[PDB]
């Protein structure tokens, strides 16, 4: 079976959902108004996800994992990134 | 092993885990006062979980999947009822 | 591949992620200046968390599943200690 992690902000609220299948991590995105697919699009057999807000800003990292290595992904307003965080040292 | 998912709202907290088990999902409920199964019981090989306040009243959504569908259930106060959610399009 | 679970409080912000890997679970952390190894590392194959604030001060639960037994770990100030949860009953 699949594998997701999901995160929401405010109280409208946004939600986004990612979900680990096959290899590769996809994104859906709630506003208020139906649900789209996001652009995160990355590799990852694992996912988890944190996010906050500075503000109304939101920020999310995305922890997409493929045998010991852990990528983290970052939004911070503008399209994914990718952060510092490794898995050890 | 059995695969979690939490959340956990205001000061006090209330705090529910999901736990997805041969198939199925249960949920463990903290209000302050001892460990309780809650209302929520549903299918699942997977589950994660997000909440949010709108002032003093939580929203709850519970991402149950087996296979490739993921189904969203939704706590606004009233059981627990199917969500808008799909996995695609 | 290893199974990951995050969590994050505040503006900073903080953030931790718990991995769950050959039966233990690590914890790595974010306070704003680096990624440090946390002083969390108990058994488990999979793992979730979750956290709030009691105004400055953070309180965090992690769920740590071997077989059908969840060991609820608790962060509040004072080193990890175990908490009241149980999966049933
Ligand atoms: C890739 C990275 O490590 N990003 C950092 C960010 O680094 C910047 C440097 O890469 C370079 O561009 O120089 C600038 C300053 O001149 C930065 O130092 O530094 C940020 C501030 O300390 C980190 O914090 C987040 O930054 C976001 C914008 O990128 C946003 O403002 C957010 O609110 C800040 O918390 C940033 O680290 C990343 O985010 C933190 C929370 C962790 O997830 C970390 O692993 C990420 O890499
Ligand atoms: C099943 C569903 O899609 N629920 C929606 C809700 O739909 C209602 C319609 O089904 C019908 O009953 O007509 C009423 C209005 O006359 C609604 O349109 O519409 C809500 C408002 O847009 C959605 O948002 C949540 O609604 C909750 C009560 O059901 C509660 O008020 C909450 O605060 C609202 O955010 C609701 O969507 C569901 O919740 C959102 C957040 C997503 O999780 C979505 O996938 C859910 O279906
Ligand atoms: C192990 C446990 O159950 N901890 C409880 C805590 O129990 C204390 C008793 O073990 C004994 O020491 O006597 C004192 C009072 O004289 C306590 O009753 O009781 C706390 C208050 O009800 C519980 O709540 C958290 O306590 C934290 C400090 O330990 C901290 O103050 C936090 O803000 C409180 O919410 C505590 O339960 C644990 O935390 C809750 C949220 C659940 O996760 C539960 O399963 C944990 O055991
Ligand atoms: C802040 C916010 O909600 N931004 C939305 C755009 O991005 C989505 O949400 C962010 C937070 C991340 O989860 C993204 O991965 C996710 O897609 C969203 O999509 C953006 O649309 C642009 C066209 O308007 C463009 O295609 C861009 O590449 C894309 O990421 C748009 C609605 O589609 O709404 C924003 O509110
Ligand atoms: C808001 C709240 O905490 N409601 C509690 C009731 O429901 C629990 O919490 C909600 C948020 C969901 O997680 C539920 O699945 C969960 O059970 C809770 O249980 C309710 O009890 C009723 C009898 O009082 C009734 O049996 C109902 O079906 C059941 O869901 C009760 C305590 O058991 O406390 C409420 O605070
Ligand atoms: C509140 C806070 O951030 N405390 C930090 C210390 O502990 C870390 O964070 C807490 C919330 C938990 O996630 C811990 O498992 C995690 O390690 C942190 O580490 C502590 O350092 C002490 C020496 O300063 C000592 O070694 C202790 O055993 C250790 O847990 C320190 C920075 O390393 O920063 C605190 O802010
Ligand atoms: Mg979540
Ligand atoms: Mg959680
Ligand atoms: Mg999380």
């Amino acid at each position: 079976s699949v594998q997701t992690a999901a995160t929401s902000w405010g109280t409208v609220p946004s939600i986004r959902v990612y979900t680990a299948n096959n290899g590769k991590i996809t994104e859906r995105c709630w506003d208020g108004k139906g649900w789209y697919t996001g652009a995160f699009n990355e590799p990852g057999d694992n996912v988890s996800v944190t996010s906050w807000l500075v503000g109304s800003a939101i920020h999310i990292r995305v922890y997409a994992s493929t045998g010991t290595t852990t990528t983290e992904w970052c939004w911070d307003g503008n399209g994914w990134t990718k952060g510092a965080y490794t898995a050890t040292n």
